[PDB]
């Protein structure tokens, strides 16, 4: 299963009667001292082969009208195979690493509890907390901004709650319009404070904010501020503010517009946790999830019908904290609806039981490609709540690459469209213009993703961080990979593709209760069930 060699190509790519051209000798040579590199890096390696890729489609470039390159093409693919040859077959140590993120305000127990259950089965494993020192408030700051937008929305409507259709729609609609321009008055604020003193740290703008404009105490905010600080400390925390090469990075930005004019602390935790990757090395996780149960734990209890396997999924991890209670406060909604009979059977198997290391498998060594990053996988594909990585990792490399790519594009017709100063829609409406003037056949998909960006964590259904620094940068990278290119902007892989960098399913147990409410979006049966809420509480607060 190794690949051609040079005459092996030679005799694939021969034309009767016809001169072999400088770029065509030029391949062949590139080909057999590939084949003497049994002494470079797997990374070394990886580059010969892009440089053999190279000088192919620059050979066919210049002859059109050539006899050879129906091989020239065939040989091309080759060089993908062997790609995946040598990812598969090279593998070194992961750095026993465990990442989580956690910024914008204070941890809660959950994840705590969580991320517990990950050290408590990995005493091998370092493990850091990221968290920003500068950065507590921010998520106050979304939340009284959110809140004071659902009054005064509601107090638009009232005299209309009961009728006709000011529904969950119009509400969100125009919570927006409040939202936006709530948003933009801190954003200024900000930029006239670091203009004014480029001293202040984050958190100092944000609660002199609080106090000025929502009648907050600076002393509460002072004393949350130590407790946050105290409690991540207590906790494997790990500082952003001392995170030097991501401090110094082309995407601290990036970062940092999320962070503070965007509230989007999933979009920051997504530039975050690859140079996290990149720079130290192992395994990243979001706080929502838990490790994989053991393979031959449930062996004997049997799936009924009547069930999804992702409702089994979760069921079988409700059962373990039923009955060792690891995680107190763990939902039993799904577990309950079971037989007596099937509910007796985990009880059983749950009771033979002693050791914690008895259900939750460990991750031990492992290992992976200097080239690769790997990712989860759910039913709907890659997914980023778990990502694998050796320190340094080539892919790393194109996920940071992509990112900073794909806002540079994002900021680029955003800037301007918000430097007019004009309301929520106009904004919006000049936005879409330019990503409009700005796509292209080969950036098209991710051009029209672009453009509900203003709305991000705001409005239901609204996910353009997949697109910006979530899943869509991965596969754009494992393109950028199995292509020999960087930018990559139209992914065409498929499943199978994608498949080779997958983190095996035993590694993660991703069916967990918090990743059944996301942090950063929500869907339409959930602004729904919140408008009602929201309509409620007005009527009776
Ligand atoms: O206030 C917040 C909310 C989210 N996150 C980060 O964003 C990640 C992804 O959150 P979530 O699992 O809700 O996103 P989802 O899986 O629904 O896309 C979390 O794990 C955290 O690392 C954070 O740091 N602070
Ligand atoms: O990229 C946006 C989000 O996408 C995924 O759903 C991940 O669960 C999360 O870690 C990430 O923040
Ligand atoms: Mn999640």
């Amino acid at each position: 299963m190794s690949l051609v060699n040079r005459k092996q190509l030679e005799k694939m790519a021969n034309v009767r009667f016809r001169t072999q051209e400088d770029e065509y000798v030029a391949i062949l040579d590139a080909l057999e001292e590939y084949h003497n590199m049994s002494e470079n890096t797997v990374v070394e390696k990886y580059l010969k082969l892009k440089d053999i890729n190279s000088l192919t489609d620059i050979c066919i470039d210049t002859y059109k009208k050539s006899g050879r390159n129906k091989a020239l093409k065939k040989f091309k693919e080759y060089l993908v195979t062997e790609v995946l040859e040598l990812k598969n077959n090279n593998l070194t140590p992961v750095e026993k690493n465990l990442h989580f993120v956690w910024i914008g305000g204070q941890i809660n127990d959950t994840a705590i509890n969580y991320i517990n259950q990950w050290k408590d089965v990995n005493s091998d494993y370092n493990v850091n907390v990221f968290y920003d020192s500068n950065a507590f408030l921010i998520n106050t700051l979304k939340k009284t901004v959110v809140e004071s937008a659902i009054n005064d929305t509601l107090e638009s409507f009232r005299e209309n709650l009961n009728d006709p259709r000011f529904d969950y729609n119009k509400f969100f609609r125009k919570r927006m319009e409040i939202i936006y321009d709530k948003q933009k008055n801190f954003i200024n604020y900000y930029k006239a404070q670091r203009e004014e003193n480029p001293e202040l740290i984050i958190d100092d703008i944000v609660k002199t904010y609080l106090s000025n404009e929502y009648s907050k105490e600076i002393d509460e905010l002072n004393t949350y501020i130590e407790e946050s600080l105290n409690k991540i400390t207590q906790n494997s925390g790990n500082d952003v503010r001392n995170f030097g090469e991501f401090k110094n990075g082309e995407s601290f930005n990036l970062y940092e517009q999320e962070l503070v004019e965007r509230w989007n602390l999933a979009a920051a935790s997504d530039i975050l946790r690859i140079s996290a990757l990149k720079e130290i090395g192992g395994m990243y996780l979001d706080v929502d999830m838990l490790p994989g149960i053991q393979p031959d734990l449930f062996e004997s209890i049997e799936k009924p019908s009547s069930v999804t396997v992702d409702f089994w999924e979760m069921t079988k991890l409700e059962a373990i904290m039923k009955y060792k209670e690891y995680i107190p406060e763990y939902t039993s909604e799904h577990f309950d609806m079971l037989d007596e009979e099937v509910q007796s059977s985990f009880e059983s198997v749950l009771a033979s039981k002693s050791d914690k290391s008895e259900i939750f498998s460990s991750l031990g060594d492992m290992e992976a490609s200097p080239l690769e990053v790997k990712i989860a996988f759910n039913s709907k594909g890659i997914i980023n709540q778990g990502l694998i990585s050796v320190k340094d990792s080539y892919c790393s490399n194109l996920i940071v690459k992509q990112i900073e790519n794909r806002y540079k594009i994002l900021n680029n017709s955003l800037n301007p469209a918000i430097s007019e100063d004009n309301d929520f829609n106009t904004t919006t409406n000049t936005f879409i213009d330019s990503i409009m003037a700005e796509a292209n056949a080969d950036n098209g998909r991710f051009m029209m993703e672009l453009g509900k960006y203003l709305r991000v964590g705001f409005f239901p259904d609204v996910k353009t961080t997949i697109n910006l620094s979530g899943p869509e940068a991965y596969a754009a990278a494992y393109q950028d990979l199995l292509m020999f290119k960087e930018g990559s902007m139209n992914i065409h892989l498929i499943e199978a593709d994608l498949r080779n960098f997958e983190i095996s399913k035993t590694n993660i147990s991703q069916s967990t209760e918090q990743e059944m409410a996301s942090l950063w979006s929500f869907d339409d049966a959930r602004a729904k069930a919140q408008f009602e809420e929201y309509k409620r509480n007005y009527f009776e607060g």
